[PDB]
């Protein structure tokens, strides 16, 4: 039985993880949910605690710790270890009774739990792409220290790539490891995207888009941050850099394709030019389940893909004029150093400004571009404690710079 | 280096095999063409002999054997072993210098070289689907005796399936073995078909189609027999039975899907419901190459798949009323025993009759249907020699029965 912790259990990823775990457990007891960790959602965490009865409960926001302990007392035949903040998160990661950890915490904040899970040689089912984008080089370093840890990608495109690969070769390397793509005979990656809600808008129409309309994603139901990112295709931009770090694929070998039906989740071209792709309905349960079962697969009762009913699959190039965020991500990635950290941080600020109706669509990339331009390359610290400190400092600088740029205009 | 023999070297597969061997060798020298074997095409065998200079040459037709020896003398500094008929084939198969054999001989005839390559524990790169259809359970028995022999599928759809699997699971088993699909966690196969040239025709129009028009395949350039099979979709019916044998997939788990673009070559649904597909332009060089490099891949200079340019991929259910050969194949496969032998034999006759303008489109399925109904279940011989004799007897019986039915109607 696979012992799992779910970090960000009450969010979009975390709810889907519990969904597929529940359905798989119907027949055979395959997963034991040992731990659940949220920020503030006490009532929803208690409802999940009632169903899954995990050994550990943890809430990041200490102000709702008492509320949680109180609700939980109403559950019969149950004495969980109820924990708090970073200290709680670190205690969960250090537990011998947890094998795999799903990271469904959003934004840069997800990096902390990712780091600690790795330091405790856990299997990390990583949905949080921001951590790879802001700290890819650091994570590679960390994984070469903690040799029994692994990152297994949960992001659907990266799970798709992972699945298309031959496990006979995947097993001889590790995500983030040097030469991953060489060992796997990868020539290039087609990173598939729904294209978001604004794919058919003209330049003049785009100028005027609002966050209410950005939140109406045509294919995926997700948290607010990634949903806004999908509308600007900054999501895809972050995923380009994520592809580079996870799979050691050169930036010139990663191609973004708009596939509006979202059935094909990504494709791998091998050195012989044969292409392999993974397909399913747009549904995070598959990539989540795969991260927890890899290198095996288990039976589900999910709806089978009906190719005949789907009928048509379409593909086109994205316009970099209409979606300049993609261009900025490639540029930041190609530059290397801490440019991805600065990209991620400034986007977190610009994404949230747009969400809250403070700026326009094209201001998002304008703010990001300006922060990237302002940043000066830094010497990369050789030890991991120093490097994490350096990452946090640059991430914090970039966020303040973005806000400063916003403050100067509006 | 990889030591390869090409059986049926002057046909469509054989030429494509030499083509990709030649072009890959230009990048890096990995293939040594050790033997070529044809039926009657003395002059083109001679011409190939000059370019590749194989150690062995064989021609099945004894009446052009001396003519071949005459022609080959013209090649300076070249002393090959020149052979003929069944004897020469067996000598090539038994040679310790040959590792892999591409079987590109057409029809039931392909069985003889397939079975002897297996008997000699070779890697059999098998394109000839007729051998599997008529002798599937016998080849199964033979591969259980000769444990180092392997069939690696070359048929594009079956190569596609094979490319989608994880080789750490494949290497625990092999093609044409019981439990292959269970070991690989395969739930279901989507077998893709171009649909052939008659996909948009009414029942009334189909009654009057000719072989001249049937030979104008929209997507694949092939030999005459398979091309006619593609027009009636009997090719796909044979491929259903081929899938069942190679991968041990139940007939109720094989779906035929019409995919006119012929970019997706087939898809594998795993037990978690994830689907993996292999994709390329309709070009037999990829499946041929993979059969010779498995479990690795090598660099090629083939044109890369451009999904944006392709733009649209379509999928729909085939019409069974318009393509009754599909139904017949399913029925024969489900019956098991020697019904697939009978299906294959009667089709070889009916296919040839239609090719030479002797019968109409729906007479093909009528003849096969009538031969299948004529046949009665026969006890399966225990020893392999008697089972092989039995397959020959039945095959020969079914050809004669199909000819008799034609002769009474004419
Ligand atoms: N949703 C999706 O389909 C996909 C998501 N992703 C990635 O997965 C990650 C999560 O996304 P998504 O599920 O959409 O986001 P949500 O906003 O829906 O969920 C975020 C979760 O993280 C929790 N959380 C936030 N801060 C902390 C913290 N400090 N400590 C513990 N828990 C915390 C939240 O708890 P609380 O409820 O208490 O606020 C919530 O449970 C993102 O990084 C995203 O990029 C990637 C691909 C697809
Ligand atoms: N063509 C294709 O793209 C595909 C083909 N297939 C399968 O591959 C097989 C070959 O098809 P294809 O290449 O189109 O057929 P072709 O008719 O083009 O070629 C047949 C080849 O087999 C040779 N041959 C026939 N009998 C003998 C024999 N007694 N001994 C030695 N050689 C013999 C012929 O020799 P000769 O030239 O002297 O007559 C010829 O070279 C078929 O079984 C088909 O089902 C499967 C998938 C795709
Ligand atoms: O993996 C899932 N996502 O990242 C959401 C995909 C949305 P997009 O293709 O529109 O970015
Ligand atoms: O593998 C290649 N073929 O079998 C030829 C495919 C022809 P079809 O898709 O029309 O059956
Ligand atoms: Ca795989
Ligand atoms: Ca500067
Ligand atoms: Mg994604
Ligand atoms: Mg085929």
């Amino acid at each position: 039985p696979i012992n799992v912790a779910i970090f960000g259990s009450t969010g979009s990823i975390g709810t889907n993880a519990l969904n597929i775990i529940r359905e798989c457990n119907k027949i055979e007891n395959v997963f034991n949910v040992k731990a659940l960790y949220v920020n503030k959602s006490v009532n929803e965490l208690y409802e999940q605690a009632r169903e899954f009865l995990p050994e550990y409960l943890c809430i990041h926001d200490k102000s709702v710790y008492e509320e949680l302990k109180e609700l939980v007392k109403n559950i019969k035949d149950y004495k969980p270890i109820i924990l708090c903040g970073d200290e709680g998160m670190k205690e969960i990661c250090s537990s011998n009774s947890i094998d795999k950890i799903v990271i469904g915490i959003d934004s840069f904040q997800g990096l902390y739990s990712t780091m600690y899970a790795i330091m405790n040689n856990k299997i990390v089912a990583l949905a949080n792409k921001e951590s790879i984008v802001s700290a890819g080089f650091f994570l590679k370093k960390l994984l070469n220290i903690h040799k029994n840890a692994k990152i297994i990608p949960v992001d659907s495109e990266h799970s798709a790539i992972f699945q298309c690969l031959d496990n006979n070769k995947v097993l001889k390397t590790k995500c983030l490891q040097d030469n991953f793509s060489k060992i796997n005979n990868i020539n290039k990656i087609f990173l598939c995207s729904s294209g978001g809600p604004f794919q058919n808008l003209t330049m003049d129409e785009l100028k005027n888009v609002t966050s209410e309309n950005a939140l109406k994603h045509p294919k995926w139901k997700m948290g607010k941050k990634i949903t806004i990112d999908s509308a600007t295709m900054m999501n895809k931009g972050l995923e380009v850099i994520e592809t580079h770090f996870l799979f050691d694929v050169d930036y010139n070998d990663i191609e973004v394709i708009v596939h509006k039906e979202c059935i094909i989740h990504s494709c791998v071209e091998f050195i012989d030019k044969s292409v392999i792709s993974q397909m399913y309905y747009p549904d995070m349960q598959i990539p989540i389940l795969y991260s927890l079962t890899w290198p095996d697969r288990i039976k589900t009762n999910l709806k089978p893909l009906d190719l005949a009913q789907v009928s048509t699959l379409t593909f086109h190039k994205p316009s970099l004029e209409h979606f300049p965020c993609i261009k900025l991500a490639y540029q930041a990635g190609i530059k290397g150093n801490f440019y991805p950290t600065v990209l991620n941080a400034s986007n977190e600020i610009a994404n949230n400004l747009f969400l809250n109706n403070k700026i326009k669509y094209f201001d998002i990339s304008s703010i990001i571009s300006q922060v990237l331009e302002s940043f000066n390359s830094q010497k990369v610290s050789e030890n991991s404690e120093d490097l994490m400190k350096q990452i946090l400092q640059i991430h914090s600088w970039a966020k303040d710079k973005a806000t400063d740029i916003y403050n100067k205009h509006n």
